């Protein structure tokens, strides 16, 4: 059941560069999500509001959001990942926040210390500022196909905290293949045990490409009927629980595929390919796009 | 659904090395087979006998096919373009040969000159002589989802060619996507058309992922039920047609992946590591396999 339409969620500019090395001026950083926005994208995800101590490369998230041009339709959700840094985002004229979570405990202690239970004591309170201050909220699940440290994650526990965060008012939940492990009947596990608690349009998956799996993990889920994906420009962010490996799915790749399907996505990838060549110069790194290897 | 195992068909040491800019001596060439025997593999396509003058990175194709272990049950098919080629084979010692043709006029015209009716003529030759000798012939046709001059090709066109080299003799028949321009629906069309008149057996699959849709369109075949699929080590052998982007899927990409879905596949994943750095080194880049990068 592959869906007519899907919304690409581009998280280069968020997502790709905050696993990034070298860090990127402002300006920069402005121009790359201009340039997404100039090719279509209906979703961006701008930036992170947090402290520069935890991350640095999203240490002008102010600045970034207020600066960049605000197309008609389209939309620049932030993270959120405390009440404090919600409250800046509102403030800087936010419109959507993500908050994010993890099937995993480990996982759980590592990023964030507190336990899964706690994660969603913090997650109420944004939620309910949230709810007052007329922001819609995303969420996304860490390690919902296997973690780095927990090793294989349950379809159950996927299921379980997905359902906590739609229940608490979250309208859209990214199931996300952190360290990129998945393989094609693991998502579809995950997806099938998900989808009992949560209505399909909700739903949304980010995948790694670390081992290769991106696509074909993508495209399962698109025969699920998932009809949301999260992707990186240039392939941009790399994993930190692996060697110099590939990171986010290629947008560019994925749009290829959805045009070769005959699936709307309203993206003009010659447009996205310069955003994509734009950025990937200021960082002085090689595009993981194949798609944009072949094309030049 | 899907198979419970599949039978894949190494290509690294022919279709990769002839598509691959520097060369590597005889010996490394046998020590490269020699590995992938002991990794698990199947088949092993192990070189051409055609013209040296013609294509001279597989100039060695005697001594190659003469100095590897013959590893019991496992398959060494080399190439065959002509009678002369064929001859040159058998004598060689040679127990199974392929013979390529296109599902594009104009693809085969700009590689001999002759028709794809034609092209059929010089094979039916090779089929006499390879029946009498008792030896084994696969075939192979390119531009199954796409050619770089006529663009999209019929389906109902691959199916004819397939069945010509089948009724003809080829008891498997390899439909690759030469260019890699191939999406999902693409191949589910292809793979459709073909099977109406070819029994699933008797298909193969060998899919560039020159755009990043190689190991999705792979998908797709084994979601129809293809069992049989070609693959290159460490994503080896470039694309003529195509610019400075990669070629072949490689074959650690695909082991992972079916794995992942418990499909059995007798391959020894850290062995195939083991032989793609081998001839990484040999050729002096950087492999392809994306399982490899974040394994180490």
């Amino acid at each position: 059941t592959l869906p007519k339409r899907v919304k690409i969620v581009e998280v280069g500019p968020m997502d790709g560069l905050q696993n990034e090395k070298n860090i990127v001026s402002t300006p920069v950083k402005i121009k790359l999500i201009d340039m997404l926005s100039e090719a279509g994208l209906s979703v961006i995800e701008t930036t992170s509001f947090v402290s520069p101590k935890w991350v640095p490369q999203m240490g002008d998230h102010t600045e970034v959001l207020k600066g960049i041009q605000k197309f008609p339709g389209i939309n620049y959700p932030v993270l959120t990942p405390n009440l404090k840094g919600f409250e800046a985002a509102v403030a800087a004229g936010a419109k959507e926040v993500v908050i994010f979570g993890a099937a995993s405990e480990l996982f759980t202690k590592k990023n964030i210390n507190c336990s899964i239970e706690e994660s969603f004591q913090r997650f109420d309170a944004i939620l309910k500022a949230a709810q007052s201050a007329n922001i819609s909220v995303r969420g996304y699940v860490s390690c919902a196909l296997g973690c780095p440290y927990e090793g294989k994650i349950s379809p159950a526990k996927v299921a379980e905290v997905t359902k906590k965060f739609y229940s608490m008012g979250c309208y859209e939940i990214s199931l996300g293949d952190t360290i990129g492990v998945g393989t094609p009947g693991i998502m579809k596990d995950m997806l099938s045990a998900v989808m009992q608690e949560v209505p399909l349009a909700a739903l949304a998956v980010h995948c790694h490409d670390t081992y290769g799996q991106a696509l074909a993990n993508t495209l399962m889920a698109l025969q699920m009927g998932v009809s949301v994906v999260d992707s990186s420009v240039a392939g941009l962010g790399g994993c930190p629980y692996a060697q110099g490996a590939s990171g986010n799915l290629a947008t560019e790749d994925l749009v290829y595929m959805l045009e070769g399907l005959g699936i709307h996505t309203g993206v003009n990838l010659q447009k996205l390919l310069e955003a994509g060549n734009f950025i990937c110069q200021a960082l002085n790194r090689k595009t993981s796009s194949k798609v944009a290897q072949a094309t030049c």
